[PDB]
């Protein structure tokens, strides 16, 4: 596998936007033998570029950069904004402009990634034109794309991508569906089932993602056909992670015992720890991304500033309670040991 | 493991009520090295007893019998019944009596199982009094209980059960939650995540269940800590399965491409292929089991008689599209080969 040939361990640190996966995190993962990732989501092409340069100065090993696919333009937003008036007053801040960018600097970011190629680039919220995949391939970059169904995985393969990331329903953060609709509600596929379906639907390498917190689960996905395992929440809790303290603390807090997929914070289905904001607005959140995301961004910033986890987007997979707080490099070592231990057991 | 010591292969054929798992199915599984299961759900103690005798004449190998835990008594039922008036008229049959038994012959069935012990007994919809577990243990019967969360699994262990069945959200048929409430809606845990959580929550053997259709997935759960894999949908499609033809046909029918958890047919969350009945009544089905089950039973019988899959409870796990139609014994052989193939790959 061209992908797994880049790094020794079948472990990928999921790109996590919002200041979570900073250069220091990716570097520690890379240096430990895994594939570190930078998140270009919500950053400017320049911001992304600065982190790429930063990381190259931290490690000479392969790493990835994740980018969001532009989203097409859509009454519901107006109603939701109204329902958030109380939040705005409480956090003493104005709601953001719902119409503040849908491309997320896609064109400028691609220019950067093509002018100064990185080892791996992944895409979320859809599939790039096959010309984009081809140009990146020519530049020597491996391409990955998330799929949540075997149909989406076939689309990833048809686009010429090098590998597909099979993200199960257990995953933390945003579901990487190529298109969001009310129908996806309750249609999420468990990773073990999605992995098997995707493996039989395409011939390209598969990276399993969703709820993976232990080396034994990594062995599990490998046994089921995956070439590697991508972990977000497990790394969110590490020291190098730039996730806010209230967010890291919530992962193992009994008061945040459960997670749920919701459009409350961004207008697109994303798994977060259940908190006040989710309980109050989740049932009425409309499918309007990134409109809703822009709308609530100021609210979330204010909540974070105050250290109030009840008003934050506590992205977390279903395995959050198993999060371990230690250096990312040491977590890779523990995962590697658990993986080896599980391998031996299976024989 | 006392459980896996009973049969050579780490494969369990899930008990499936409604005439699906008949003696011939269990026998073929047992004879192939797996653990065949009889379903006592909805049958009288006598009906269950006749199948047990039948099976003993078909195989001398270990098998299991599954029983439903009695359910406590609960306006909503009246409203749902009203909404089903059209179904009653269309299928030209009366709705069943919502108050037609909540114990499901529990006491009489236990008397039978204790007077003429079987190798394995499993429980669904809760946990038996620890005295029941103790008496069965003394009689030489191994006890299994389904859990859908680590909390429920701890309850299973505390009751003294020999093993817990970790049933993930991908599972077909009824979710084995110990108590049903609107809160369980959207709280389902993916099997790979549930398995890891349960493995760290209890010390007793774990049987993984939900979406398992291939030997590689069996290797996957073993790698993650399970002692065996329990498969329902995979066996539902075999020749020995007594599932109605329209039900077996629906599993791979593109027109029934998706599944969803619903209370439409029985008043308790159960995963079925999306069909007309589910689309129409699912959104309004109340949490009232087995009240709703009794209510719709006549409707489902009529639909089945007519071969109309749109009015049937098409129980199926998320891996239904991978169903294979062949003798159950041959399916065990294929699964065994896939398991071995996956083991080798992991090393
Ligand atoms: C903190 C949070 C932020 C995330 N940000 C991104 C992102 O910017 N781009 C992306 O492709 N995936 C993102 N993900 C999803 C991950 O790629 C991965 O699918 C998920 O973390 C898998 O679940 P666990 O989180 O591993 O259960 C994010 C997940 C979380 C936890
Ligand atoms: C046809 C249908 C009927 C079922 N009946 C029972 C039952 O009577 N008792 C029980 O404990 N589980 C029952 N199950 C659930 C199974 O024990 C198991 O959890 C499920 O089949 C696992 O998913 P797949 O179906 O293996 O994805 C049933 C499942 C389906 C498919």
């Amino acid at each position: 596998s061209a992908l797994t040939d880049l790094f020794p361990l079948p472990i990928v640190q999921a790109p996590m936007a919002g200041g979570v996966s900073v250069p220091q995190l990716a570097a520690a993962v890379c240096e430990a033998g895994g594939l570190g990732f930078l998140a270009a989501g919500y950053k400017t092409a320049d911001g992304m570029y600065q982190e790429i340069k930063r990381l190259r100065g931290l490690t000479g090993r392969p790493f990835g950069v994740n980018v969001f696919m532009p989203q097409p333009e859509l009454g519901a937003v107006e109603v939701y904004a109204h329902q958030l008036a109380g939040e705005a007053a409480w956090y003493e801040t104005e709601l953001g402009d719902p119409d503040g960018g849908r491309d997320d600097g896609y064109d400028a970011k691609l220019a950067v990634l093509l002018d100064d190629p990185v080892p791996v680039v992944s895409f979320h919220f859809g599939v790039p034109d096959r010309e984009v995949i081809a140009r990146l391939r020519r530049a020597g970059t491996l391409t990955l794309v998330t799929a949540t169904t075997p149909e989406e995985a076939r689309a990833v393969e048809a686009a010429g991508a090098d590998a597909v990331i099979a993200q199960g329903v257990e995953a933390g953060g945003h579901q990487g569906t190529h298109r969001d609709s009310s129908e996806d509600d309750g249609a999420g596929i468990g990773l073990l089932s999605l992995l098997a379906q995707v493996r039989e639907a395409v011939d390209i390498p598969v990276v399993a993602a969703g709820g993976i917190m232990r080396g034994g689960q990594i062995a599990a996905v490998l046994a089921a056909g995956a070439d590697a395992a991508q972990l977000g929440t497990a790394f969110l809790a590490t020291d190098e992670s730039g996730a806010p303290g209230p967010h890291k603390r919530a992962l193992t807090d009994p008061l945040f015992a459960r997670t749920r997929l919701t459009r409350a914070f961004t207008g697109r289905p994303a798994r977060s720890l259940v908190n006040r904001f989710l309980r109050e607005h989740g049932p009425y959140a409309p499918a309007a991304y990134p409109d809703v995301h822009h709308l609530t961004s100021p609210l979330r910033k204010a909540a974070a500033k105050a250290g109030d986890a009840q008003g934050m987007a506590l992205w977390a997979g279903q395995g959050h309670r198993m999060a371990r707080e230690l250096p990312a490099g040491r977590l890779v070592e523990v995962l590697a040991a658990e993986l080896a231990e599980a391998r031996t057991a299976l024989s």
